[PDB]
């Protein structure tokens, strides 16, 4: 059978990044990070929880993402975006990422589960065969 | 404090088929499977569940991956292969594999996580770009 061990022992062994945050406002704070998170960012747990994920974007502030994102953070539904993000050392790569939010029914309140995807390699593909044809 | 509700959720959440499979003799069978995994198989989880993930592997011929995992998880080591996997319709897919073993920190039994995620399309797209860079 299945215990909560092997459930995060499941989540430790994730590739695609996943995150936990929860609401503040028009903040939405980081309480959870794995650590395919930490990889792909850069970032360790200690530096960035109880932060909002924006600073991934780092100074690139206009992304029509954002908005969706937002607007489907306020009808409590899942989404998928790709950004363009940027690690610690300032390196760039591209991230499909999926909102799913669920409600915990400890505190009746609703959480959002971030899984970040690097598609990287993706992108820079299907912009050759575009740009070839 | 997050807790066990949510890590359920982020298990469904994944993108990535993830089974739990425990050693029995000389075959890993399959104690848990997510939802992506039933549905990018075609399979559903009471089908599949108690049993080796040879089927996944078809009537397709091959071995670089089917040795190294067999060896690797007999030495309890983590690999990540890509085969080329079938649905329960039939239809072809290319599933990148990574097979990792787990550290019972309590409960002493042997388990192997492994993560199936769905490739075939930046494979199409390469062999788009390998054919015409050509
Ligand atoms: C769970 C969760 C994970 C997120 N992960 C990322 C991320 O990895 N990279 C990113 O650029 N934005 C991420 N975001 C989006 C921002 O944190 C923020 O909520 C969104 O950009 C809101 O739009 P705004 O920047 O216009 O305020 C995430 C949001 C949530 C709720
Ligand atoms: C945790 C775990 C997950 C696995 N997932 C798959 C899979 O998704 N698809 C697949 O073809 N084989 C998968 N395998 C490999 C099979 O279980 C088995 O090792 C494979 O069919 C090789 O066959 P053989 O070594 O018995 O010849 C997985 C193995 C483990 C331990």
């Amino acid at each position: 059978m299945i215990n909560a061990q092997l459930l995060q022992s499941m989540v430790d062994a994730s590739n695609d990044g996943i995150v936990v945050a929860e609401k503040e406002g028009d903040d939405t704070i980081l309480i959870y990070v794995n650590a395919a998170f930490e990889y792909l960012t850069g970032y360790s747990r200690d530096e960035i929880l109880y932060q909002d994920c924006r600073f991934l974007q780092g100074d690139d502030r206009d992304q029509l993402g954002r908005a969706r994102i937002r607007k489907a953070m306020a009808e409590g539904r899942p989404c998928r975006e790709v950004l363009r993000n940027y690690r610690k050392d300032g390196s760039a790569f591209w991230n499909e990422l999926s909102i799913t939010p669920v409600k915990s029914d400890f505190d009746q309140r609703t959480y959002f589960i971030g899984i970040q995807k690097d598609v990287s390699r993706q992108v820079e593909l299907e912009r050759e065969l575009a740009e070839l044809r």
